[PDB]
């Protein structure tokens, strides 16, 4: 029942592009935008989790056309107006300046996206992927961990839990478990969505919790920038508890150094019981409850 390849890249879906807006305010470092594109004249369907391919224009260094690059859905399944004829990325302009030598890099895809103009025709795959897939059981209990753009698969989970009109779109998904997003990023103009996810922990406390570590703003307790490690080794204990659950799973996006740091707080917490965490997560992976998404 699960959505997946309605286009491919020989044949991708020509969308439009509805809005492309900055979410990285002021004093931030980076660009991020949130871009939503029309999905009407098509039959792109998908679910939350998921992730769909762009295309750009142009050929490589080689001449040769580009190919896709993905990126995590960030909207739910009916789109940010709730209204099923759209879908939203949030995407990172990727710059480093190459090494040894000045002269800034800028990614392809993503620079390309950044700055695209509403009106413009897209080509779009997917939608992809069967691993963050979040359940239908409305008593579930989530945690998210994610740093950067990995808060995408996190946005299409919390707005479908607790959007109002998600909610009223969803009669078959009340959500009553508990739900907790450990966000990482380096200050609070980074803090992606932001406004949105504080609105969500006020009116719903007791079903969501909201943990930043924020590195140009926060130091651990060795006296190093703060990092989401430093957040899950501080309540290793109290997660440990909740992914004991059988109806806990657990999400990470983004994480690409921090997966080995995540580890050796919950292995520590685990040992207390004498469980040995890199066996019980095995288990977990097994039975579809720890989902990973890194890149
Ligand atoms: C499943 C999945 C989901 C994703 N979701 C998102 C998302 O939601 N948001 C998002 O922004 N991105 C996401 N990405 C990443 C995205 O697919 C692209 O890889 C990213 O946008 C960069 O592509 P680009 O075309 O702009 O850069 P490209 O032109 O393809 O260049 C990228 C290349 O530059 C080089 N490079 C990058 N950084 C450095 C460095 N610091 N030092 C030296 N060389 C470097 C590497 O060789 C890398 O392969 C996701 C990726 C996957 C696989």
């Amino acid at each position: 029942d699960v959505p997946v390849n309605l286009y491919r890249p020989n044949a991708p879906f020509i969308g439009k592009v509805i809005s492309n807006e900055p979410l990285v305010k002021e004093g931030g470092i980076g660009i991020v935008q949130h871009i939503k594109f029309d999905l009407t004249g098509g039959n792109l369907k998908y679910i939350e989790g998921q992730s769909i391919g762009i295309i750009p224009p142009g050929v490589d260094k080689n001449g040769k056309p580009e190919k896709l690059r993905l990126y995590s859905i960030a909207s739910t399944r009916h789109g940010d107006d709730v209204d099923d004829k759209t879908i939203s990325l949030c995407v990172r302009q990727l710059e480093y300046k190459h090494p040894e030598s000045g002269e800034t890099v800028y990614g392809v895809c993503s620079t390309y996206l950044t700055h695209i103009e509403p009106g413009s025709e897209v080509k779009i795959t997917g939608p992809v992927g069967k691993e963050m897939l979040l359940p239908d059981d409305p008593e579930a209990n989530v945690i998210m961990l994610a740093t950067g753009t990995g808060i995408a698969p996190m946005r299409t989970y919390l707005w479908r839990m607790f959007k109002d009109a998600e909610r009223a779109a969803n009669p078959e998904y009340q959500f009553k478990g508990f739900s907790w997003l450990v966000f990482g990023v380096p200050t609070t103009p980074n803090i992606l969505y932001k406004e949105e996810l504080e609105e969500i922990q006020q009116k719903y406390p007791d079903n969501f919790r909201l943990t930043y570590a924020i590195s140009r703003e926060q130091k651990n307790p060795q006296g190093g920038r703060m990092y989401i490690q430093d957040r899950v080794a501080e309540h290793a204990d109290q997660l440990w508890q909740l992914i004991k659950n059988q109806k806990t799973h657990t999400y990470i996006c983004g994480l690409r150094g921090m997966e080995e740091g995540i580890d050796a707080a919950l292995s520590a917490a685990a040992a207390k019981e004498g469980v040995t965490w890199s066996d019980y997560q095995k288990d977990l992976k097994k039975a579809g409850r720890w989902h990973v998404e890194t890149s």
